[PDB]
C-alpha cells in the first residue's frame, strides 16, 4: 500500500511499440546494472542503479539478483487450461484431433474437484516458465471457469480468460445450447470481468461448433459487453476451413463468419491464421485484430507454417502462444525457438530482439494490455521473471562464451527451459522459486 | 573368476533388426517386473524377476531401479566434438554458418589442454543424457582426437571416432594436405582402431573441403583398413550441392564423387542426405549405405525436411543424430521429438515404436553394430539407461493419463530431457548418476 522494493539486477526489455522488426533495436533497452523500484505492485521508478539507489531508504534490503537476468513476464496469447494432461500420439490432424483428444480431455472438467485442482497445477505451471499474462481458453462448464478465475485471483494475475461456447458438432457431454452459453458468460462477466487485474474474453471454439443462433449470442454479448475480448480459432487446417465453408456457405470464407457476426475488431484475437487469402489479411488489419502465433502445435499437429513477415507487412498484430493440448511445453523461451525452426523453412530470419519483443511486449500489445504490462516503465503493473542464464551445463557453456546481447538472447532462446526460470513475481510480489 | 551384477525393474527392448517400421511391434518387448544379470560387461541373463531371481548370489545386493524404465543405451550417429560451445547469429545458413563459427570455433582445439578439458565434458555430455556409442567427427588435429579417445577409453566406452580430413576451401588453420592427412589418419587407426572397445571412421569433413588428392587418400585408407568406418556430410544444402557439382563436375553427382573414391558400402555413414535425387537413394541401397538422420540442425539451417519414408522404401539404414555444433542439445528423446515435427510437416507419422527403434537397435544397426549392443539379447554389451519417465510434474501427469505403452513412449519423447537420465551404465559399469 505504501512499502516501497527495491530490485537490482541486469534488466532487458522494450521501451516502446513499434510497426517493423527493424524498429526494435532501436526501443530495446539493457541495464547491466539496473534497480526496479515497486510501490503497490507497480514499478514505481526503473534505470540505473547509480541513477537511483539514493531513493532506497536505509531501511530496506535490495532484492540482489545481480549475475542473473530480469525480464518483464513473458504473455501467452493462446492456452488452453483444460489440456495439460494430454496426449495425442497417433499423428492426427486437427478434426481427427479434436475427436479423439481434445474433447475426451476436456470431459475431466465438468467434475469441480478436478477443475479445482487442475486449475492450481495450470498456474503453477505457467509460473514455473516465466508467463504471468494468458489468453486462456476455459471449458465449456461455467464453474471450471470460474476454478480458473479463483486460482489466478489468488496471486492478483492478469489473466483473460472465458467459457467455450459451442453447441453443435461434439460429443454430448461437452454441449451447451445458444440460450445456456449467452446466460452462463453473462453470469461469468459480471462476476470476473474488471474483477481485480482479470477479464473475460468471449470464446466460441470455433465456427463448426456453433450454430447461427449461438454466433448471435456471442454476437450479442460483444454488443452488450463491448469492453470484454473475443477469441477463437482461425484458417488452422485446411480441413476446417474446407467444413466452415461446407457450414456457412453464403459467407465469403472461414474470417468472414466473425466478421458478419461482429466478432473482429480491437481485443478480438484469432488463433493460428495459418491458411489466409488477401480478403482476411486485409480484413485482420483493417478491423485491427490480433493473431496468436503458435508454431509448436502447427507443428505437431502438420498445420502448416504461419506467415509472419506477411503479418508485418500488413500491420497486423502477433502474439504468441504455446497452445497448451497440441502443443507440448507452457514455455515461452521453448515456443520462440520452434517459431524460429518454423520461419526458418520459409527463409524468415526471426531475430533474437524480435522473439524478445513478440515474447514480451509485442504479446501484450496483440492482447491490448501493452499499456499494463510488458516492460518496465513507470505505472506499469510488475510482472517479471528473474532468469539464471546458466542454469544448464551446455546452457552455461554456451552462456559464458556469449559476449553481446544478442548472444545471450539467442542462447536463452535455443537453450532455454523451465529451469532458467529461476524466479517469477507478479504484482510486484514473489509468486514461484524454483529452489 | 569373475563376478555378477543384478539390475532390477521394468525394461524395454527391441530383440531384433527390421526392414518395415511396421514389424517394430512384433519385436517389442516390455517386461514389467524384470532382471538383468551383468558378467564380464555383458548381458549374461536377461528376463522376468520370478525367472531369474534364483541365479543371484548371496554376495551381491540387487540394484532395485522399480518405478524407473530400462532401456538401451542410446546411439548417436552423427554429433561434432569440438563444437559443444558454439553460439551462432540467427538466420543464417549452413555455408556461411561453416565460415563464420564453426571454424573459428574449432580452431581453439589446437591447444591440447583445452582439447582435454572439452573431451572430458563432451564425454559427461553423453552420459548425461543416456547416449553410450556415438559416432564423432573429430579434428583435424591428431592430438585432440588422441584427447577424445582417451576420454573414452578410460570408461571403455564404444565410441567410433575420427580426424576430419580437409585440405581446401577453408582458413589455413583447419587445413591438413594429403599426404599429412593419410598419415596422421593411419597413426590414429593404428593406435585406436579395434583399441578396447574403440573404433576409428575415416572422416573426411565433405567434398567442398577435400582435393582430388585427399580423396584418393581417404580411398587408400579405407582400402588398407577395410574394417574402419566411414564418416561425412551429403548433400545437406542446395547450395553445398551445387558447390561439389562445381568442384567435381566429372562425377554424376555428390554422392557419386564418394562412391568413384569407394568411400560407399558397408559401415559408411553419410549425415543429412537431405536433397537426395533417385539415383542416389539407389546407389545407396545396393551399396548398403547409412544415413545419419539429424532433425534440429536441419530446421535451425533451413535446411529441408528428410524423406525418411522414402528411405524405408528404398531400404536404406538410417539412425538418429544430433550434429551437435548446429544442433542444441545432446539429447536423444529432444532429437526424436524434432524428427517428429519433420516427419509431421511431411505427411509422415513417427511412430513411438519406430522412435525408440531409430533411437536404439534400429541406430546401432546402421553403424553395423547391432551384434554387439542395442538390446537385452544374452551375449550384448551392458550398455543401458535408467530412465524416469515421471521426471517433472507435467511429465508424471501426461505419463499416468496415458493408458497404452506408446502413449508412455510418446510421452517420454515430447516431454523429456536430461532430467529423464537418472543412471547410465557402460560396460557394465554404472558411470553417470543424475545429481
Ligand atoms: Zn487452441
Ligand atoms: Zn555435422
Amino acid at each position: 500500500e505504501h512499502t516501497l522494493k527495491a530490485v537490482r539486477g541486469s534488466f532487458i526489455d522494450v521501451t516502446r511499440t513499434i510497426d517493423n522488426p527493424e524498429e526494435i533495436a532501436s526501443a530495446l533497452r539493457f541495464i547491466e546494472d539496473g534497480l526496479l523500484l515497486i510501490k503497490q505492485g507497480k514499478v514505481e521508478w526503473f534505470g540505473e542503479w547509480e541513477n537511483g539507489k539514493h531513493q532506497i531508504p536505509d531501511t530496506i534490503r535490495v532484492r540482489d539478483y545481480r549475475g542473473k537476468l530480469i525480464v518483464p513476464g513473458f504473455v501467452d496469447t493462446h492456452i488452453h487450461y483444460p489440456q495439460s494432461e494430454m496426449v495425442g500420439a497417433y499423428g492426427e490432424q486437427l478434426l481427427e484431433w479434436l475427436n479423439k483428444h481434445t474433447f475426451p480431455t476436456e470431459r475431466r472438467y465438468e467434475d469441480l474437484e478436478y477443475a479445482r485442482e487442475m486449475s492450481a497445477f495450470f498456474i503453477k505451471q505457467l509460473l514455473r516458465n516465466g508467463t504471468t499474462t494468458a489468453l486462456v481458453f476455459g471449458t465449456v462448464h461455467p464453474q471450471s471457469v470460474d476454478a480458473l478465475f479463483e486460482a489466478a485471483s489468488h496471486i492478483n494475475m492478469r489473466m483473460i480468460a472465458g467459457k467455450v461456447m459451442m453447441d453443435r458438432n461434439a460429443p454430448d457431454y461437452l454441449l451447451d445450447t445458444a440460450e445456456s452459453s449467452y446466460h452462463q458468460s453473462k453470469e461469468l462477466i459480471e462476476r470476473w470481468h474488471k474483477n481485480g487485474r482479470l477479464l473475460y474474453a468471449i470464446t466460441p471454439r470455433f465456427a463448426p461448433t456453433s450454430s447461427p443462433e449461438q454466433m448471435a449470442m456471442a454476437q450479442r454479448l460483444k454488443e452488450e459487453y463491448p469492453d470484454t475480448w473475443v477469441h477463437t480459432h482461425l484458417c488452422e487446417n485446411k480441413d476446417e476451413i474446407a467444413w466452415v465453408k461446407s457450414l456457412y456457405p453464403d459467407h465469403d470464407g472461414y474470417l468472414d463468419v466473425y466478421h458478419q457476426y461482429g466478432l473482429t475488431g480491437k481485443n478480438c484475437v484469432f488463433a493460428h491464421c495459418v491458411h489466409l487469402e488477401e480478403k482476411e489479411w486485409d480484413r485482420l488489419s483493417e478491423t485491427k485484430s490480433s493473431i496468436a502465433f503458435c508454431p509448436t502445435s502447427n507443428l505437431y499437429l502438420g498445420s502448416g507454417l504461419f506467415n509472419l513477415k506477411k503479418a508485418w507487412q500488413k500491420k497486423v498484430k502477433v502474439g504468441m502462444g504455446t497452445d497448451i493440448g497440441a502443443g507440448t511445453t507452457f514455455n515461452m523461451l521453448q515456443t520462440l525457438n520452434e517459431a524460429y525452426k518454423v520461419l526458418q523453412l520459409q527463409g524468415y530470419r526471426l531475430s533474437a530482439y524480435e522473439a524478445f519483443y513478440l515474447a514480451t511486449l509485442g504479446g501484450a500489445k496483440s492482447l491490448g494490455l501493452d499499456d499494463l504490462i510488458g516492460n518496465f516503465l513507470p505505472g506499469k503493473e510488475a510482472d517479471f521473471v528473474v532468469m539464471e542464464p546458466t542454469a544448464t551445463p551446455l546452457q552455461q557453456l554456451r552462456y559464458d562464451n556469449s559476449v553481446s546481447l544478442v548472444d545471450k538472447l539467442f542462447v536463452m532462446m535455443t537453450l532455454g527451459d523451465d529451469r532458467s526460470i529461476y524466479r517469477t513475481y507478479v504484482d510486484g510480489r514473489l509468486v514461484y522459486e524454483r529452489n
